[PDB]
RNA sequence: GUUUUCGGAACUGAGGCCAUGAUUAAGAGGGACGGCCGGGGGCAUUCGUAUUGCGCCGCUAGAGGUGAAAUUCUUGGACCGG
């Protein structure tokens, strides 16, 4: 675990997913290809209760772990990567989305490009839920 | 007996003549033509993510879904990243 650099000159990057879907987060952290993933830790393993996988909290200190995860690797600065469920489904990004970023913020990390990877279609098909919606 | 002058009827030929014969072109219609216009129609063709599945690769114990859960998937590696 050692990245061949000095800290007194530059920073090295890597590229973060936040998938803060309406059930759960995702704090998915990989190099800058990604085809290398260093530490994923979701909201779901930070609480034992299904009912706030989804919770800021629970994406807070998600965020804090894999925020000292990428310490003793070489990581600093990061890029963002927002994500909502997509598809067919919502485009909203998960409650969960807004205290996770700001947590690693106030976690030591170094932030980088924001962007929105919510996967839009061009063209959906057919979305779950009937004709008369969910009621 | 006979042809006609004779009235009537039919047909052919030359004409002369008519102020020689056809209303207008619907804020009715059809049609032609002109440059257009359009998610109109048919046939072909092309493209776009997404979804699902499969393969390989990464790291890992949870993932899903709910008002709250469970059914279901998961160290046989799921979910998540390529």
């Amino acid at each position: 675990s050692l990245g061949p650099q000095v800290a007194e000159g530059e920073n090295v990057f890597g590229v973060c997913h936040i998938f803060a879907s309406f059930n759960d987060t995702f704090v998915h952290v990989t190099d800058l290809s990604g085809k290398e993933t260093i530490c994923r830790v979701t909201g779901g393993m930070k609480v034992k209760a299904d009912r706030d996988e989804s919770s800021p909290y629970a994406a807070m200190l998600a965020a804090q772990d894999v925020a000292q995860r990428c310490k003793e690797l070489g990581i600093t600065a990061l890029h963002i990567k927002l994500r909502a469920t997509g598809g067919n489904r919502t485009k909203t990004p998960g409650p969960g989305a807004q205290s996770a970023l700001r947590a690693l913020a106030r976690s030591g990390m170094k932030i980088g490009r924001i962007e929105d990877v919510t996967p839009i279609p061009s063209d959906s098909t057919r979305r779950k839920g009937g004709r008369r919606g969910r009621r």
